[PDB]
C-alpha cells in the first residue's frame, strides 16, 4: 500500500533499484499542466527525460545545474505526450517537498546501489 | 550481481523499500575496526542504530547534526557486536564517497517512498 507501513526487506529488494546521481541540464514547464515539470538529466554517458509533479514546489531556477538522486531503472511511460523514463527522489514531511542531492560534489552517474 | 546492469523494475519494487530522512544524533568509532562508524539516527518519532563503512571518507564531525537519507526497513544484523538495523544511502564514482541529504530542510522522518 502507498500509505501503508513497509515491512522489513532484504538487501536484494534494495539492489533491484538503480539509484543514481544525475545533473539537471534543464527543467521546463509542461504544456497544458500546472503541476508538471519536464527535466532533462545527464547521467554522465547518457541523458534521461523525467516528468515530475513538483512544479508548485520547485522553480526551474532552483533545479537547473544541481545534482539530484533518481531511480534510473523505472519502466518508461507516456506522461502528457512526453516519454519519461525514471523518476526523481523526493522527500516530504507533509508540509514541504525536497529533491535529494549528494552531500559532496560527486560526479554525474555515481551509483548508489 | 552487484557489478551487473540492473534490469528495469516496476514502481512496486521501489515502494517496497522505505527511504527516509534521518538526523544524525551521534557518530562514534567501532572498536577493532578502522573502517566502521556506529551512527544513531532520529526519524522524528523513533531512532535507529546503523553501522557504516565510511570512516575512511567521513569523520564524526562532518556527520553529526546532518539530515541524511537512509533505508529504514532493512533487516537487522549484528555487525561487530552492534545491532544495526537500517542502511545509509551512499553515492560513489570510483573516486569519492558521499552521503545523501535533502536539498531543502525537511523534518526528520520525512518519507521518500
Amino acid at each position: 500500500g502507498p500509505m501503508e507501513e513497509k515491512a522489513l526487506i532484504g538487501i536484494e529488494d534494495f539492489l533491484k533499484v538503480d539509484l543514481r546521481v544525475a545533473k539537471v541540464l534543464s527543467a521546463e514547464r509542461v504544456e497544458g499542466s500546472e503541476k508538471l515539470l519536464k527535466l532533462t538529466l545527464s547521467l554522465g554517458d547518457e541523458e534521461r527525460t523525467v516528468v515530475a509533479g513538483i512544479a508548485k514546489y520547485y522553480t526551474p531556477e532552483e533545479l537547473v545545474g544541481k545534482k539530484i538522486v533518481i531511480v534510473a531503472n523505472l519502466k518508461p511511460r507516456k506522461i502528457f505526450g512526453i516519454e519519461s523514463q525514471g523518476m526523481i527522489l523526493a522527500a516530504s514531511d507533509g508540509e514541504n517537498l525536497s529533491v535529494i542531492v549528494p552531500d559532496r560534489d560527486v560526479k554525474e552517474g555515481a551509483k548508489l546501489s
